[PDB]
């Protein structure tokens, strides 16, 4: 067993055919463009491998055994460490000038990155919605794909996504039981009370621009906080695709946020953090890719379509980010005395 | 022409065979170990491509046309930007624990990174000298290689290296002509004079320990500076492999250092800078690789690898060491436009 | 001379007062928020130092001596290396959760990053135009400032910007002389010819492929010939959608196309670095936005989002020269006979 | 409350005095040298803040409540994220050439980085031992310091270090009870047995490969059984080739092997981050060395000496890789017997 055989370098290092050279006009920088993409694809394959393994742990019920949370968080962390490198890797392609790219661009048409099967598979498996995908020149993405490739794409759309598997798991989060710790009920009450207290305070002040300013802020804060308990408004925002998680999953997430220090919630909290990281880094990748298309082609547009992809429309875990909106004073958080805490001890 | 076909992904993405899985005991993290190395190898191929192209520009005489310096510096800069990423890429493999590596390590024997053809090609093409290589288990690196692989490795040793091609170019550096600007002559004189000036200054100082200290410093500095003009000392240090550039090439390098702002030397100065960067980053790569072997295998190969993290493997150590011979600006032989013109484009 | 004294650490390391602690409720992570910003400010001061030195080299005429180009490009490169680090530095503040930030946010009012004098000075000195700024809360940015600070900000708007100083230098680029190499004239002719030649080719099959190629030719011709429309340029200048004078634009394109010619090698690197600085400034604004979102939720967020736009790209014209790339063989030939001038 | 006042920028941004300018020969690049160091010092202060807060959580007994492990690991992770940036920050000073540094170097004498109080405080608070310090010609690293500065340095050496506080905590790791899961006993037995089983295998082999395997076996056997030699450990402790008590070492290995068990998941991450901090500290030392070399040529060798295991405080955690065994040799922890975890 030799290194080169183990790594099948007979394949990996015999995969560089410059179209410029095939058409009798070799252009040096084409080689860089080929290798950069091959490297992106190697790492996309590794991301798919980690992500598929984590999806499986959820789908098959292994995640139910909390012994497996360390593995889940390590692999999701690994996904983000890979993505950070993928973002840095753009700096290599920045060493190619547009004038140099212009010397071989002709020999590439009509190929495009759009045809990256694995990038699409990755978007789908995380949880990007087709309905929300931005049309490129009034066209569907899968239009450019055929055969078994079109097949794999379909499975990726139809199989349970990371978002859905996390949703299901969040729905079973301990503490939501109305007959138990009754998190949601206690939270509603504590916030309603606290708002009442606060209003009384402000109402006791004397008419002024200040008082109005405080009253106005209060009203805004009140509306945001109480909207959390409006299950119907949530259902509505779900159907418009401005939210992604079920109402119950949202309750589980908030439970984990507020009780993160409780032992059973420590690693779950880290998982939520890494899911947000993955969304952020995916968006950073899209951003750096856009900046590059611009530098090479100008405003001539793919640039604008790609710019549209840099939006909340492509953020699968938007709901986890938006739990910042619902931050309250610590003393309003339902108290969990050891009496009612033992259920969250390893 | 479709993306996947253009990039031959039918090969690149059908090259991942976990030996753990082939022997009926798939271990998840083996997949990462394979991909990481495949990625290193893709980028080694790219470095070889740039490096070979720059070597050719020198070997074929194209570098004589100063129009080509921009291309040479961009490609060498590109080599160092790739190497920066190769160093960061270790952080991916740091997400694998030793315990998890231990579950598939058995299925890897007897394969090793040592058998990386391209890493050897890269060391050779830059200019690592065989005689200065540290033996691993009392053997040449080029054993463990056979057939056309052994062939490629030979060519890489026998063809002109980047070190040799740079040396040749440095020897032709403008300004070294005794009949012209006579840089070396003027430099020797100006330093001899400046040292004299300095001695007088210190000798004037009131008897005091500071004076005593400064006397000591002066003596050391004087010895270092004058040793520059000792061509025989240089020949000796060449034999011991503590220097690699010819005496004349060293003169050319120092010319470019001191006159870097002069238009014809601006991009050449950047080239020298990038050559040092490449050596720095190669040794950072070796260092990070060692730290990783340690974390996975504990404290043999470790010690061999530790020996690789040394000036013995820095091809352009001479460019770094020109810091030793820095002088006050006012000692640098003057180049008024009168004697400037030869360095304007 | 001792390290601590040389670096005036008696000041730098006695500058951390947690407002949470001053009001009797110390919150651990406030310390990090203070240090992060102090570090950003140290680096902004260094950027200002390099940038002011480069502006001086232009304004005083030193740049006319081409021996100074290495210094100019090194310092501009150094600006972008600093900015790369400023972008990475956000990852430190990402270790603070929103819940933890929430515990000391109250004690910060009414202070904001908006009030960073140095950040504004930097925007102004590069060449961000006030009239092109996005209003904050329906008002001008400088209204948030007072006294000598408001005055410094004005000088920064009125004194020559890096954009203006580069523009002047670009205007004197060798080769534009109609009586000389006549770059613009030759270029117009060669593109007119080359377009025709393309037509002749495309004139010959009737497939959609042909139709597609014909379609491309149309815009390509439109884009390329629009380059020679000086009036359209003047119009886009007044709307602020371009920044450089028509002549400066000619100089830049001269440098792009002839970058390998010795006199243009380091100038080409300067143009590259100016684009880098714009790109990295934008990356900084982007990462800052992503972080405000993570800490505050969904709004300054929307104002900040508006700053991530071409409106704030001072050297947009250098980026846009990609639009006007032609085949190499169309580029006016400069044989050594004439190449000697460069 | 205004930004500049909140951040006391009247101090931070009025702290840049170029000695080149003070002596009538301003050198542009000196400004960068000053700011770079000031930035390093701001971040060293932040590292000290996090590290001191973590040391407190151990010393005051809060670490006993496992609810606090998330905070402990977050702050140690934060230390590493800062150090990663400190390593990247060298790339800024690499934009200064040695020729340009040479134009103001004279005006610095005799000041040196050696005089960084905070860097010393950081080394000490982690657990770098004075007795293990590499002498700089005349030793006396603390002798470069005086006054309340010399005072602070002393406290930093004498107060409990991160190493010592972690050691104490590792000693209380659940599972080491002889009357309980009896980790050490079971481990010794399982390895002794497994080695015997291996002997039979190699015995049944029948040329060279056998020779190869037998040789390896002997080495592996020696390494593994040396783990159970408490006296050898005590000896290596007194030399300074190990740092953790024998019992702490047992706790660490418990956490390594049972990392997936819920009570050990975050503790395992803590051990990982302690190793990370050691790694990154030594990366910092390495990049600093490479730069002194580029600027001065030939402290290079002294600084090179600092890049050694001699300066790795958590060397014991790294070295537990040496004692990896097959998974099936690890004492089994059935639900019944992992209830405690
Ligand atoms: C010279 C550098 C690059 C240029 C000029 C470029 C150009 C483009 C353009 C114009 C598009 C929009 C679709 C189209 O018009 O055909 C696009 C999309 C895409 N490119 Fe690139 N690209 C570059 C580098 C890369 C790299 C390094 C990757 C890495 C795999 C990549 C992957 C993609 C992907 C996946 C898409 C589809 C993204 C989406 O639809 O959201 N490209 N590229
Ligand atoms: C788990 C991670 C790794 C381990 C444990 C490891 C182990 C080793 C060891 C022990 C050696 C010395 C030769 C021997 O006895 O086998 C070696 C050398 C080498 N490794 Fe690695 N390695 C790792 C990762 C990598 C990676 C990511 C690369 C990337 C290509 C690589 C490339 C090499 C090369 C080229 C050599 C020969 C270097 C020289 O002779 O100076 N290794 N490795
Ligand atoms: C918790 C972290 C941060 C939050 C929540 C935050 C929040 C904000 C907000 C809301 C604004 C809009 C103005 C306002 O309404 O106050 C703003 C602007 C700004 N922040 Fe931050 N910021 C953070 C970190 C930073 C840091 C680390 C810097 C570093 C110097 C910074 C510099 C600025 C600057 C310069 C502006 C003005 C930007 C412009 O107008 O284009 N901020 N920030
Ligand atoms: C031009 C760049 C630098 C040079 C030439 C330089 C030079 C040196 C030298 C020669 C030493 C050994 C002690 C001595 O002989 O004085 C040293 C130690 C030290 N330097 Fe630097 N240094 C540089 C940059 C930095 C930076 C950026 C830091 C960041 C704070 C720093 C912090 C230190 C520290 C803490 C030590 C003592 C560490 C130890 O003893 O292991 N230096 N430096
Ligand atoms: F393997 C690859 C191959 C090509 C690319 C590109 C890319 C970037 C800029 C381009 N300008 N023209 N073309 C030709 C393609 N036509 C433009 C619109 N889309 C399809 C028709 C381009 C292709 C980006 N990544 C690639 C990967
Ligand atoms: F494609 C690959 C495959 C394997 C590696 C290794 C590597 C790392 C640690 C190891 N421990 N045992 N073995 C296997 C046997 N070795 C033979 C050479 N002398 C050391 C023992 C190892 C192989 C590093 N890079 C690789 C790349
Ligand atoms: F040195 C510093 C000090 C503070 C900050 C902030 C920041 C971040 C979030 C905030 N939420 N409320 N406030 C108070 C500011 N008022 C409301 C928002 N508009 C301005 C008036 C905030 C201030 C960001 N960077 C800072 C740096
Ligand atoms: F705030 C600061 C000030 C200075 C430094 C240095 C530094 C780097 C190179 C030097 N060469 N000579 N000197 C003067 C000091 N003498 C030689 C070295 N040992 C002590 C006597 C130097 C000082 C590094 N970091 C610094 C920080
Ligand atoms: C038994 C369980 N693992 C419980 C569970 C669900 N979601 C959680 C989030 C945090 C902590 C625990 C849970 C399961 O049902 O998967
Ligand atoms: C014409 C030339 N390339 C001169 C030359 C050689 N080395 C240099 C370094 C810097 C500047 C110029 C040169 C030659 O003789 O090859
Ligand atoms: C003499 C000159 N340096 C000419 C000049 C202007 N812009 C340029 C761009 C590239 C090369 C040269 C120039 C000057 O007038 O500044
Ligand atoms: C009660 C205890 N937290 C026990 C303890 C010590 N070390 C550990 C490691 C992992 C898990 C638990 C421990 C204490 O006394 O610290």
């Amino acid at each position: 067993l030799i290194y080169g055989n183990y790594l099948h370098l007979e394949k990996v290092l015999n995969a560089q055919e410059l179209q410029s050279e095939t058409k009798g006009n070799k252009i040096h920088d084409e080689h860089l463009f080929i290798i950069t993409h091959q490297a992106y694809e190697l790492w996309f394959k590794q991301i798919l491998w980690e992500l598929d393994s984590v999806r499986e742990i959820f789908q098959n019920g292994h995640v139910r055994d909390e012994r497996n949370m360390l593995k889940v968080v390590s692999r999701m962390h690994r996904v983000s460490v890979i993505l950070k490198l993928l973002v840095q890797q753009f700096s290599i392609l920045e060493t190619m000038t547009a004038l140099d790219f212009n010397d071989f661009r002709e020999y590439l048409s009509p190929a495009s990155g759009f045809q990256s099967l694995q990038f699409r598979l990755l978007e789908n498996k995380i949880g990007v919605l087709q309905n929300m995908r931005v049309p490129y020149n009034r066209r569907h993405y899968r239009d450019n794909f055929k055969g078994e490739e079109n097949e794999l794409l379909l499975k990726s759309e139809q199989e349970k996504t990371l978002l859905e598997l996390v949703e299901a798991w969040l729905e079973r989060t301990p503490g939501l039981e109305p007959h138990g710790f009754n998190f949601w009920g206690k939270l509603e009450k504590n916030i309603t009370r606290g708002l009442e207290e606060e209003f009384i305070r402000i109402q006791a002040k004397e008419e002024s621009e200040e008082k109005e300013e405080q009253v106005a802020e209060f009203q805004k804060q009140k509306e945001v906080l109480l909207s959390l308990f409006d299950e119907k408004r949530h259902e509505h925002l779900l159907s418009k695709g401005e939210r992604r998680l079920s109402y119950r999953a949202l309750q589980g997430a908030l439970m984990i946020y507020f009780y993160r220090e409780e032992p059973r919630f420590q690693v779950p909290f880290q998982l939520l953090t890494s899911l947000m990281d993955i969304d952020s880094l995916m968006t950073k990748w899209r951003y750096n890719h856009v900046c590059m298309v611009h530098r090479m082609l100008g405003s001539k547009s793919g640039y604008h379509y790609l710019r549209s992809t840099v939006s909340d429309r492509y953020k699968v875990f938007v709901d986890l980010f938006n739990l910042s909106t619902y931050l309250i004073p610590r003393h309003w958080i339902p108290k969990m005395n050891p009496t009612i805490h033992k259920f969250l001890e390893h």
